[PDB]
């Protein structure tokens, strides 16, 4: 019954296949293979919503194409997407994926995430109640990401920060942190502190709970890395997902739920059809 | 006179990023705008708004870009064929605007490549000897070339803009009567034999090479704000300014040439950048 507010971003990620990166003055051909709903902030909103937990998404979408798919495509999830209609402009990723070289090319744009105001979001968590969590990411900017953890602090709310995009002054944030998740670096560049759970996430490597000053090690669980897209937001929200349908705050049972979401989607491409499903999350979580 | 343009027709996405990333790397952008174009549409388009009787035969899909394409396209004194659709996405590019050089561009051919060449040649079944068939590089070596034999069939004359690129297109030449190219397709494909052979550079002019004589035609200067279509502006006029004249390309279809790509480069867009009617009118006399 408690319920998960996340205000963050969401996009359309585009996979391009091209023969090779074209150089400035250079027209070729490719091919626009496949689109996929992607963000950080959707991603894990989506995954908890799978996990049976009541979430909120809070999330600006644009006026065009990209925009009416995802509103179209996200209606296929159990989660309420706010607000409805749209701003304009649009989020999304092309992947530019290239023939004989090796590595992917992307370009991301983020402006319906840098516009998206104050304003806009907290009339969306109006009916919140002490308990309940405002979950957010690394998509805005210091102010308004300190300003949403501070709505939420004064509303009795429990706050969760994966702060991913990194930002180098939200090493500030800390002490408005209940639950910290970074990865490596992450973990490094901000040196959470103070925070009551942290857990710090090493991919493959598994991920460690730290804080009540007990540190524990939970391993990954071995898989087929064909397509590591959304590892982290799976890990994240299942990691939650379990400690609040036990009533607890994020433990090692917590992690190895996660650690076993998470190998789902490693062995999956894409992101909403690579992700573990609801009776597959049903099935791990018990 | 009448001009059949056998290409394709797109939504242009500009993205403005700070340079081509590196494989591998992940960089920021910013979208600025979307637009109706396609090399095959952008010249159809302006040589009818010179008042050339033109018909662009060109695929467009089943999507909301389609309909939108399909909708803009009804505005214009051109005619489109087909008119119905292909269960297919519409084709889109990605122009790639970095701060500094020039720009990348990646478009798709799904719905033209659905466009087969017995489905096509129908729709010039009303040409007659003098007409004129104007290509680009939009599809395959093949396909393109069976076009231009079509033509060349039905006593047509054909003009080619290689663009996008291909390695194998340097074997159409004998095919070509005019043929218009860039200074990197000049040296890529090395054209030769060509009646009237046209290099533009880009701010730095054209040349006009015929029966081995060369001219060149200085840029009209202008504040380059979005180059996207020059080329395409510049073939267009050139061919219209020479047919309203009734002469092969000269001195001075290049310099309207030039004046109508001008106003292109100090355009945003790529439809929306085009020199209108009236403005072309003005200009070529
Ligand atoms: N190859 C893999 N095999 C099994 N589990 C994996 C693999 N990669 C990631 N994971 C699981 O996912 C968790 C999420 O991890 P990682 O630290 O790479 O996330 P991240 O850096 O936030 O992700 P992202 O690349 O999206 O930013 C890991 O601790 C692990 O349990
Ligand atoms: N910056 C500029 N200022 C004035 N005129 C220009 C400029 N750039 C291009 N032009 C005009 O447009 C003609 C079209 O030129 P350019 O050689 O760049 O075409 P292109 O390489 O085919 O371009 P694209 O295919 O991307 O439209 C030039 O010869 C010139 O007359």
């Amino acid at each position: 019954s408690l319920r998960v507010y996340v205000t963050g971003n969401i996009t359309v990620d585009e996979t391009w296949s091209i023969p090779d990166i074209p150089k400035k003055g250079a027209s070729i051909h490719g091919v626009k293979v496949s689109q996929d709903i992607g963000g950080k902030g959707a991603n894990q909103a989506i995954i908890l919503s799978r996990c049976g937990i009541e979430t909120r998404l809070i999330a600006a979408t644009g006026n065009d194409s990209n925009g009416a798919w995802i509103r179209q495509q996200i209606k296929n999830e159990p989660l309420m997407l706010l607000p409805d209609g749209h701003f304009n402009q649009h989020s999304d990723t092309s992947i530019i994926l290239n023939s004989a070289d090796g590595d992917n090319a992307i370009i991301t744009t983020t402006a319906a995430a840098d516009t998206f105001s104050l304003d806009e979001m907290i009339p969306h968590m109006a009916d919140a109640v002490a308990g309940d969590i405002l979950l957010q990411q690394g998509n805005f900017s210091l102010d308004k990401t300190r300003a949403l953890f501070q709505y939420a602090r004064s509303r009795g709310m429990t706050t969760v920060f994966n702060p991913s995009p990194v930002n180098p002054d939200f090493c500030h944030l800390w002490p408005l942190i209940d639950i910290a998740v970074v990865n490596e670096s992450e973990a490094e560049l901000l040196q959470p502190y103070g925070v009551k759970t942290l857990v710090i996430t090493q991919g493959a490597a598994g991920a460690w709970l730290v804080q009540e000053g007990q540190r524990q090690f939970c391993p990954a669980v071995p898989a087929e890395a064909l397509d590591t897209t959304g590892a982290g937001d799976t890990f994240l929200a299942v990691m939650l997902a379990s400690a609040l349908l036990r009533g607890v705050a994020p433990d090692a049972l917590a992690l190895a739920h996660a650690s076993r979401a998470a190998a789902i989607t490693v062995s999956r491409r894409g992101t909403l059809s690579a992700f573990p499903g609801s009776r597959e999350l049903a099935a791990l979580l018990t």
